[PDB]
């Protein structure tokens, strides 16, 4: 019951009490351990109610006060009443930060606590949700300082007027398939710039074209808006020591912007609540721009530093694959934009877990996405065990929305 | 009950019923996952329904099940089990059992071999010296001139526990580790615990950076004794890299024999608590964690320093530059002086050959991803997109404790 995670490097031990507050379930059983699976009423809503005003309270010292007591009170009232509630701001804003610390896959979340929270719920239609996120781009844009928020639309009522943001980011390429049977751009984009192209946008058909976004208000048809291109701010990607390597055409954003996760706090749903941090250098040099099925552009790298790539056992592609990596974080550092390598990601990373096993008794991690995808065990986080469970407020999946939506 | 695992490089699916014939638990709730822990005597009571299972999987191997073979095999271990207390296998049914440890070792990468294995029967061993001799056959036998051949040789399965045969070492062969007065280490680090036992027990220790540690062997439940593997037996790679000439100068080499020698090996409800095997590396098991480990050898600020990088910010990688420079180093030795050795993106894609097969021919193919993942360039490597399921079926390889935390010294 209480747990033991040992780091295997430095042999320091810290127990773990937290697990013990989980709610949800991981998908593993006694028999079956699912990891490395990347998915696995008014009755119902009271108690989830009850539990987030107790923490609440807690963590403000004031567990057990009349304040406390009434605001349970209060709540279940309007529970009772409106089958539904309203957070205060101030525990909207303690959600939302409680969600992103309860972020198993997230390796940056030393920074949880300085989080900006832009309450949108007064928010109606697609043009206020786009006015909305543009002042939350620009805001966390800051001019290449990035600054962590989150806009959060209206909560879900009867699941019939869902806020989303159809977009998976705020910011992404488009993709396009080709006569030739190859694609041209982003191949991850490709069903959702049909879903643009097929609502009437005006697709310029190259390698790096920002989508457009499609917003959705109260459960209508989403709207295209196309975010102001002096809001978007861009890396052209060059290397420190290859000239040839800016001749490749290579790009990236630098505000990296969730928008199609659900935000739970106190049982209530926020389907529109997009968030935003700054990059980790893999993100873009490893997994963007290598992943086979991305820009994939290991072949055409390999083949400009002239590597010998007839056989595997050369390692033309890790080669390849670094100075890659160095390349975007030279640039993203030369044109001042925030960015973090991984070797101060991860060791941060041990600083927080540290930190909170003293302060919180745990830290929920899921060691396969904190594990950085390249170099792994030359990071602190390979050799140190973590305890993967589910702590609510919470960031969740939810399916796209053009497989629900009722046009 | 069927699962589904999707390959998220490739779309393709495959469904598990294997996983619905795992006894043994993981570790795992349905409110924690423990993937990432390294570590999450018998009565005749539990041992008949574990000899029993074994024999039924192997007599459906042979296409056997059911036969009179069968029921007759069944009759003579269960009256065996109540007469004795225990059983023994025979040679057929010691080498399936072997060989599906591995098959079903969930954290090995290099299971497309798991049906090539030789096996050496040493149950008729009695006495450390014994041990020796067929740990050095199987030395010579494995390492065949640099041409590895994989091998197990199993010696007498526990019996009150009192009388175990261990191995001391973790890997047959394995360099020293020496604690310094100054707080420093010579050699490696991780065997540094090891080294001193072996000194204790009267090893001369040469003191240098790649020693090659002798075994401690323990027949029979008695205290372990000491043997020097002749050094003609121990085959090694002096590392250069195929560019940089300075390479040779930093002083390294390994052994090209990775030898498993501290592990369980658990068939039918039967222990072999000694039951060394061996194979061959991956290239990244030497350059990135023996000799990249902070906690190992640790060469990459003097890699990088010969390579002129700099070292002032991380965000030069210049870590990842030397590592990758120190794994073609590694593959480069190997395959220069014809030792087997497989790099890590030829291994990782031949275990996802191996993983759909597995599903295909037997319904499923326990993983663990944590370790299948190699320690560098992960995701450029298939696995790391492959999801997978991880469960634990017998016959199995299983963690002992150390021994020297458990044994009764007769001194
Ligand atoms: C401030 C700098 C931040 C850094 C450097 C960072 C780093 C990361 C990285 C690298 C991932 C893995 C992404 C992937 O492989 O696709 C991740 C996952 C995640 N982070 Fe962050 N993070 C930051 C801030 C945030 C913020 C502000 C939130 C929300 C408030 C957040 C919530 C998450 C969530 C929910 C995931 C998992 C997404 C999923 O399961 O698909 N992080 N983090
Ligand atoms: C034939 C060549 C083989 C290759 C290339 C190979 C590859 C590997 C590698 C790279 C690991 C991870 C080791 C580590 O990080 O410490 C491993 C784990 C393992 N393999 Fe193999 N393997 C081979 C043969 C075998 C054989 C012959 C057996 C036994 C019959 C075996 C059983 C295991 C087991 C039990 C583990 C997990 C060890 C643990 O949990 O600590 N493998 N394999
Ligand atoms: N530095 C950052 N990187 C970052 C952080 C978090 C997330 C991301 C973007 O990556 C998300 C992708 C998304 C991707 O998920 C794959 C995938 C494919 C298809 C469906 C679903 N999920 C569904 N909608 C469902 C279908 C059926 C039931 S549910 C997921 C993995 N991963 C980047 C930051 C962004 C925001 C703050 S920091
Ligand atoms: N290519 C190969 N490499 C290979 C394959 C398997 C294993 C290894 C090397 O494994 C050694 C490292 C070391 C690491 O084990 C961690 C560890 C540390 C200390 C103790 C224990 N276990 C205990 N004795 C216990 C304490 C308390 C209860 S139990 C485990 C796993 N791993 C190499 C092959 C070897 C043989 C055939 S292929
Ligand atoms: C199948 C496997 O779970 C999947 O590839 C995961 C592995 N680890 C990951 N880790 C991070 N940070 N991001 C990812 O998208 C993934 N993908
Ligand atoms: C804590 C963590 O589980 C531990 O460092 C593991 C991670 N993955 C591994 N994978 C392999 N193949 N070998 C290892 O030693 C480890 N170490
Ligand atoms: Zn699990």
């Amino acid at each position: 019951r209480f747990l033991k995670v040992k780091n295997w490097e430095t042999d320091v031990v810290l127990t773990d009490t937290l697990h013990l507050k989980s709610t949800l379930e991981t998908g593993c059983t006694e028999h079956i351990c699912m990891g490395s699976i990347m998915l696995p009423t008014k009755d119902q809503l009271f108690p989830l109610a009850k539990e987030f005003l107790d923490q609440y309270y807690s963590s403000i010292k004031r567990f057990g006060s009349k304040a406390h007591m009434d605001r349970l009170e209060e709540v279940n009232k309007e529970i009772e009443s409106t089958s539904t509630y309203q957070l205060k701001d101030t525990e909207l804003i303690y959600g939302a930060k409680h969600a992103w610390r309860n972020a198993s896959r997230c390796v940056g979340r030393i920074q949880w606590s300085k989080l900006q929270v832009f309450d949108a719920r007064d928010c109606t239609t697609a043009h206020g949700m786009f006015n909305y996120i543009c002042n939350h781009v620009k805001y966390a844009t800051n001019k290449g300082n990035l600054r962590s928020a989150i806009t959060i639309f209206p909560q879900r009522t009867d699941g019939k007027h869902d806020f989303r943001v159809w977009n998976s980011q705020l910011i992404r390429y488009a993709g396009y398939k080709q006569p030739d049977g190859s694609t041209l751009g982003d191949p991850a984009n490709v069903q959702f710039t049909e879903i643009c192209i097929q609502q009437g946008w005006k697709a310029p058909r190259g390698r790096f074209d920002v989508l457009p976004l499609l917003l959705q208000a109260n459960g209508n048809d989403p709207e295209l808006f196309q975010i102001p291109p002096e809001l978007v701010l861009e890396v052209p990607i060059r290397h420190p020591k290859f000239d040839w390597f800016k001749d490749l055409g290579l790009k990236w954003y630098g505000l990296p912007a969730v928008s199609n996760m659900l935000l739970e706090i106190g049982g209530l749903e926020f389907s529109a609540c997009p968030f935003s941090g700054w990059y980790m250098g893999t993100e873009i040099g490893v997994r963007d721009y290598c992943d086979n099925s991305r820009y994939n552009i290991l072949e055409e790298v390999a083949k400009k530093m002239d590597l010998d790539m007839r056989k595997t056992s050369s390692l033309w592609k890790d080669q390849a694959l670094v100075e890659i990596n160095i390349a975007v974080l030279y640039s993203f550092q030369s044109d001042k934009v925030t960015i973090v390598d991984h070797h101060s990601a991860t060791e941060s990373f041990i600083k927080h877990m540290e930190n909170e096993y003293r302060c919180r008794g745990g830290c929920p991690a899921d060691w396969v996405w904190i594990v950085p995808p390249m170099s792994g065990s030359i990071t602190p986080v390979f050799h140190q065990e973590m305890l993967n469970y589910r702590l609510t407020p919470s960031f969740e999946y939810q399916p796209d929305p053009w497989n629900t939506h009722v046009w």
